[PDB]
């Protein structure tokens, strides 16, 4: 019932939820080298939620009537110079991903695809809120400059998600 | 006490082929979806996420021992296959080829005289070796039932429960 360019829209953004699940997994390994237990806590716990949204796709996709294909994942940087470093590229990579369900979206209105539509506004309104934490989390590192307190509380505080 | 640089990477291998595992039985999935078997599409993604809870438990010894991972690129995986056997045929060639890499790393270690790690691989092991005769009990399933579409989708319903 789908039609093959949004089809092809949503496998897309699947394979991007991969990439970024493993993108934050291996933002875990960088902070579990530097010691980091709770930022890399929360890394994993990013990296299993966006998991969870790929799967969203690839059943969305097969309600439709379409099929999923699985495409090669690159391979994820592994090595960031600091903590805040490691936050701007999540931030970048974040913003990406949002500009890219938006246009998903776009597709899917021209195609006047209703039900995509709704699918990818939980999807819109979830990166907005993950845009935004980061952002949130930049601007306490900016702040507290180099003290290490803040970056200790930071850790403790993000190492207990749920 | 820290493990060894040779020990070290073998394990990371190990990591990175529990990854590409778990990314070939999600695409089984697709195939399997595709075609049409909930119950057997089902089985694939348990498999995946226990794919991943062993490459995770790869993930932490080698923190504890004081390494580190390297995550590197995951290959595209095949998406179709000629059959519902042709695809669990597959499994059972990727499971095979796992159970002596699991092996090899576990003599490696033993060479290196690293009890710790040899200890840690003894679990994997085992399970390991389970699960490739699982994965051929099914397998020898299906070549039974021959062509019997009634038999398939019974297999279907019981891997389809799989918790
Ligand atoms: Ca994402
Ligand atoms: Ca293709
Ligand atoms: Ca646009
Ligand atoms: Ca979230
Ligand atoms: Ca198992
Ligand atoms: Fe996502
Ligand atoms: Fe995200
Ligand atoms: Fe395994
Ligand atoms: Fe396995």
């Amino acid at each position: 019932v789908i039609s093959e360019k949004v089809r092809k829209a949503l496998n897309d953004q699947l394979n991007r939820e991969i990439y970024s699940s493993y993108l934050y997994l291996s933002m875990a390994t960088y902070f579990d080298a530097e010691g980091f237990k709770g930022f890399a806590h929360w890394m994993k716990k990013q990296a299993q939620e966006e998991l969870t949204h790929a799967m969203k796709f690839y059943e969305y996709i097969y309600e439709r009537g379409g099929r999923v294909e699985l495409e090669a994942i690159e391979k994820p940087p592994s090595n960031w110079n600091g903590i805040k470093d490691a936050f701007e590229a999540a931030l970048k990579h974040e913003e990406f991903v949002t500009q890219s369900i938006y246009n998903i979206l776009e597709l899917a209105s021209l195609a006047l695809d209703h039900a995509t539509v709704s699918f990818l506004k939980w999807f819109v309104d979830e990166q907005v809120e993950e845009e935004d934490q980061v952002r949130e989390i930049l601007d306490l590192l900016e702040k507290a400059f180099g003290q290490m307190s803040v970056i200790f509380q930071l850790d403790r505080y993000l190492g207990q998600r749920e």
